[PDB]
């Protein structure tokens, strides 16, 4: 019951900062330019110890399965690969992505009805926010 308040289809409602965020991850105009158009719907389940978030977008798909606390290998929508770690932080879904000596985290919470995501890369901050699909 770990994440159960996670578990749902959610659709990106707003966005604020994006483009800085991504400037801040290095991804190049184009790949800002379209996939800052995307709103995706993000699938969120949970079977025993695993969880899985999907991302079905009109920019990319993509999909990680993963038990908390235990690296992987994810491939990014714009196409980083990264070593990801995730964990539960005071009911925070807290995601850390480490690729060519840099970082950013991503933290995903419920708040009212929405789940609220956070992405930081240094000093930036980018807010997305999702509603139940
Ligand atoms: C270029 C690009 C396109 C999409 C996304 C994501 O959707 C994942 C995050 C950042 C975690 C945001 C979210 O899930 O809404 C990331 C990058 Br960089």
């Amino acid at each position: 019951h770990m994440c159960d308040a996670f578990v749902g289809t959610w659709k990106l409602v707003s966005s604020e900062n994006f483009d800085d965020y991504m400037k801040e991850v290095g991804v190049g105009f184009a790949t800002r330019k379209v996939a800052g158009m995307a709103k995706p719907n993000m699938i969120i389940s949970v079977n025993g110890d695993v969880i899985t978030i999907k991302s079905e977008s009109t920019f990319k798909n993509t999909e990680i399965s993963f038990i908390l606390g235990q690296e992987f290998d994810e491939v990014t929508a714009d196409d980083r690969k990264v070593k990801s770690t995730i964990t539960l932080d005071g009911g925070v879904l807290v995601h850390v992505q480490k690729w060519d000596g840099k970082s950013t985290t991503i933290k995903r919470k419920r708040e009212d009805d929405k789940l609220v995501v956070e992405c930081v890369m240094k000093g930036v901050t980018s807010t997305r926010v999702y509603e139940r699909a």
